[PDB]
DNA sequence: GGTACCCGTGGA
DNA sequence: TCCACGGGTACC
């Protein structure tokens, strides 16, 4: 009730590195990890980077290699985890190694994603927790898209940006998808269109994490993003419906049971997040 | 000072 | 416009 999208909140995900070359990089990440793990952390860094540089090219800096390892293979794709000082392949990696199913890899990412989460830097976690954010955003997006179709309208990427993925109230879990749809219909009837932009900032700051969230849903074969519209792929109706049905659920991983001024909890938060996100 | 997400920036 | 390098930044 009282949905007001005017309350806006930038809520990022990790910036991508693997989209352009995904069909080479995803097998590389997985095979590197499967081959060299389990192993000690020190060995992992060296051996991972030495293999990845053969894919990315000899001119690639160590910093870039490290960032691929930590940001993408580790955090965003959840491909390995640590336990008692040894690095292991994750459940998600193990499954992909058996089935080679790239859409299923991304379906699982979309199923598990939430805000808040343990991908973010601690200061950003504290911000999101301070704002009372709690949402499973991919179930939610899918339900918004179903509800749009049920009401005979179609949504643009900008609609999903402003009304959903940058809306504080939606991200707080306060708003039903039908409220979003009804508001979009009213706004359009008043010739109001909306976009997400930030003062003095380039469009990547405002939109790249929004576009890229949608990309993962497209890689899962659940939607198709064209120049104008974001549309469901009803060939995958069974998966769309299964995932959409979680739209009203609290996040499976509860960020609010951690004390982020406690040194022990800070550490448990990130470890427990990785176990939830990466493993079965 | 080191590490590792954050994000300005520009080639593709 | 997309998206990723690698410096920026702030936690580690
Ligand atoms: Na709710």
């Amino acid at each position: 009730m009282n949905y007001n999208p005017e309350e806006q909140f930038r809520c990022t995900i990790i910036r991508g590195k693997a989209k352009n070359m995904l069909d080479n990089l995803l097998p590389a990440y997985a095979n590197i990890i499967d081959d060299i793990c389990p192993c000690d952390k020190a060995s992992f860094v060296k051996d991972f980077n030495n293999r990845l540089i053969e894919i990315l090219g000899e001119e690639t800096t160590k910093k870039t290699l490290d960032n691929h390892r930590t940001e993408i293979a580790g955090k965003l794709f959840g491909m390995f985890y640590e336990d008692d000082e040894v690095i292991f392949p994750s459940g998600r990696t193990n499954k992909y190694i058996e089935d080679s199913d790239q859409p299923a890899f991304f379906k699982d990412i979309c199923f598990k994603f939430q805000f808040p989460n343990g991908m973010d830097k601690l200061d950003k976690v504290i911000e999101k927790v301070g704002a009372k954010i709690q949402i499973r955003q991919f179930p939610y997006i899918l339900q918004v898209l179903l509800t749009a179709d049920n009401n005979n309208i179609q949504l643009s990427k900008d609609d999903i940006a402003y009304y959903v993925l940058n809306s504080l109230q939606v991200l707080q879990g306060k708003i039903k998808p039908i409220e979003v749809i009804e508001k979009i219909i009213e706004d359009r009837s008043n010739d109001i269109t909306k976009k997400v932009r930030h003062p003095g900032k380039e469009t990547s700051y405002s939109m790249q994490h929004i576009r890229e969230q949608l990309n993962y849903l497209e890689l899962a074969n659940l939607i198709r993003i064209d120049g104008n519209l974001v549309k469901l792929n009803y060939r995958e109706a069974e998966n769309i419906n299964y995932i959409a049905q979680f739209w009203g659920n609290k996040p499976e991983f509860n960020a609010y049971k951690y004390d982020f001024t406690s040194e022990d909890d800070k550490k448990s938060f990130f470890k427990d997040w990785q176990q939830y996100y990466s493993n079965v």
